[PDB]
């Protein structure tokens, strides 16, 4: 399969745009349309990456007969020079597969994920600060740093609403696939009988963009409102603390913003993830779009769980990949990987 990477990781199509992306940036007419130029430099690097593909093949290769002399002899004084050539290929193979896996857009851009209950109950709102608590653990075994934005505590137990910001490189992408609802069962502590009880809890990703190719906010278009949760009686200084709701008028759109003390730094989050709902808001809209042209029934969507964590039968189960594991005690835990890189491939083969 590796083999057929070289399938739709395109070489044939590929190896055509790499003597084009030259071609315009030659004239000498060309930043006349700046926008074009500063992405005809960056896109050659894969007009130069391709020939970095067969030169890898070829040295990969190597090994398809290289380790012939070293499983014939075992020092080697020429064939270790070819050796360290080899791990920089080993994982110049990973690295390829998993980086065109994560080409989309974005990809590359920090992440802000959201969840909200379900159907379910309180059981819901605890199953919901378990996604929580393992995106969360997800980012800190990964070296990303989290940012919660905002987190709205349930009635009765767990979290009514919760939002992050997830930040380092690729966090949108890697996160990307988990968007959509996810499914649990188990029997609940909220219930005496030992009766299985099903829950649900919906989960979002877009990416945090560069505010450049971002709108840009009318004050008037705004409302800010400056929060004090709901302190038990207890508000004389309590009065005024640190919360920002920022509203969006003329879309209904709202982000509340809790991270810090400076009721300042948290208006500027607030707008900085706005900004960038409104920016999702756009795109979604603008593919409702290609759908007008010759597009007159339903696209490709998912509508019960993406994927399901069963625990009293052990076993957490992707019904979109298919990917089944038997420790969802760890999954739970922020070993998310390989249910990650499967699902960035199952949508990657629907494009």
């Amino acid at each position: 399969l590796a083999q057929r990477l070289e399938g739709l990781g395109g070489i044939f199509d590929i190896p055509q745009k790499e003597t084009r992306l030259k071609e315009l940036e030659r004239r000498l007419e060309d930043p006349s349309l700046w926008n074009d130029p500063e992405a005809a430099r960056k896109v050659s690097q894969e007009a130069a990456r391709l020939r970095r593909t067969v030169d890898t093949f070829r040295s990969l290769e190597s090994d398809l007969q290289g380790l012939l002399e070293l499983m014939e002899e075992l020092p080697a004084e020429e064939r270790e020079a070819l050796k360290p050539e080899l791990e920089e290929a080993a994982k110049k193979l990973d690295e390829l597969y998993h980086q065109t896996l994560l080409n989309f857009p974005h990809a590359e851009k920090n992440a802000i994920l959201t969840i909200q209950p379900g159907a379910g109950g309180t059981e819901a709102c605890d199953w919901a600060e378990m996604l929580l608590r393992m995106y969360t653990r997800f980012a800190e075994r990964q070296g990303f740093q989290v940012e919660v934005v905002d987190l709205t505590p349930g009635p009765e137990a767990g979290i009514d609403y919760a939002q992050i910001l997830v930040k380092g490189e690729n966090a949108y992408g890697l996160l990307s696939p988990e968007a959509g609802v996810h499914r649990l069962v188990r029997p609940s502590p909220f219930d005496a009988s030992g009766r299985r009880h099903t829950s649900f809890a919906g989960v979002e990703v877009i990416p945090e963009v560069d505010e450049e190719v971002e709108v840009v906010l009318k004050p008037e278009e705004l409302r800010i409102d400056v929060m004090r949760a709901s302190g038990p009686g207890g508000q004389g200084v309590n009065t005024t603390d640190s919360a920002v709701r920022v509203v969006h008028l003329p879309t209904g759109i709202t982000v509340t913003c809790q991270t810090t003390r400076s009721q300042i730094k948290n208006k500027e989050l607030a707008l900085k993830i706005l900004k960038a709902r409104l920016y999702e808001l756009e795109r979604k809209k603008r593919e409702e779009e290609l759908k007008a042209l010759r597009g007159e029934v339903r696209p490709i969507e998912w509508g019960s769980q993406i994927r399901s964590y069963v625990l009293d039968k052990n076993y957490v189960k992707d019904h979109r990949t298919g990917l089944m594991r038997h420790d969802p005690e760890n999954v739970l835990d922020g070993d998310l990987m390989d249910l990650i890189w499967a699902g960035l491939e199952w949508k990657a083969g629907r494009r």
